[PDB]
């Protein structure tokens, strides 16, 4: 109420057919499935529940101050592409298009896991001025640590397995909801970083449920590496070779009471149609988080 973001009046309105044709283009610019997902995921995983700031509107993402943020130095890339796509479609926003990458890398990602879904989008974003988003204020919300993303600075700060905990929470997200949303993060390739922690599959970019079946798997034994356990290993317990790596908010995953009981729905054989679905979901609750005027 005592701080809000301002935003401009929408000075596009795409059609369905805008949107495909954006589909389309965006799907055949080179950006990886990873490459959709991380700059997607790292627009709008800036919302905080409550003070309501922060979020995929207004592409604030394209601004300062969050371009030049270390989580989203990867993500950033995706850009120079994606805003001449804008430019030359002249149908829709940089926050839509942002999103909307988003969407094709997840169903992308998803038809390669032989599954076929279609990944519910809304329309209607407007870019913000820089004018409109003001630096010290953006300055307060870089985050501290982003377990979606695997991400973790600042050590001596609380814990990574509990930042994972507080940023669901900022996105009012359940707990089946952080638990697909990290298990498909990991297996689509969007760790913030070049990192393999927690990218527990043969084939990244296949929205599968190894995440799920490769954490819980007894083939495989975790230690860390050294007295902080910020890092593990799983190696293969029969041919001795070191085949995962993982973070704390990989593996809190397993340790867990709760979020163990999760991740057992999502490695059961018959799970991935519903992990899938579960993915999806919690992936457009995340995308739609700052969507107001919709709601």
């Amino acid at each position: 109420l005592i701080w809000q973001d301002p935003l401009p009046q929408p000075i596009y309105n795409p059609t369905e057919q805008d949107i495909i044709d954006l589909k389309f283009a965006i799907a055949d610019s080179g950006l990886s499935v990873s490459e959709l997902v991380s700059v997607a995921w790292a627009s709008a995983s800036t919302f905080r529940g409550g003070d309501k700031r922060g979020g995929a509107n207004g592409a604030r993402l394209a601004l300062m101050p969050q371009r030049d943020w270390d989580v989203n130095a990867a993500a950033v890339r995706a850009l120079p592409v994606l805003e001449k796509i804008q430019k030359e479609s002249g149908k829709a926003s940089l926050a839509d298009i942002i999103v909307l990458a988003g969407v094709v890398g997840v169903e992308k990602a998803a038809s390669a896991a032989g599954l076929s879904i279609h990944v519910p989008f809304a329309p209607g974003r407007v870019d913000a001025r820089q004018d409109q988003t003001d630096i010290e204020m953006f300055e307060l919300l870089e985050p501290i640590a982003d377990g979606f993303r695997n991400y973790r600075a600042r050590l001596d700060v609380s814990t990574t397995e509990s930042l994972l905990i507080d940023k669901a929470q900022q996105l009012t997200l359940t707990a089946p909801e952080m638990t697909a949303l990290v298990g498909g993060m990991r297996v689509l390739g969007a760790n913030f970083d070049g990192s393999k922690n927690g990218v527990f599959t043969d084939r990244v970019g296949v929205l599968s449920n190894d995440f799920f079946v490769n954490l819980l798997d007894m083939r495989y034994e975790w230690k860390a590496t050294d007295e902080s356990k910020e890092l593990f290993e799983g190696r293969d317990r029969e041919t001795g070779e070191v085949k995962f790596t993982a973070s704390r908010a990989d593996l809190v995953f397993g340790s867990n009471s709760v979020l163990r009981a999760v991740a057992e729905v999502y490695a059961s054989s018959d799970a991935h149609e519903k992990f899938v679905k579960d993915f999806v979901a919690a992936w457009v609750k995340v995308m739609n988080l700052d969507r107001f005027d919709l709601l």
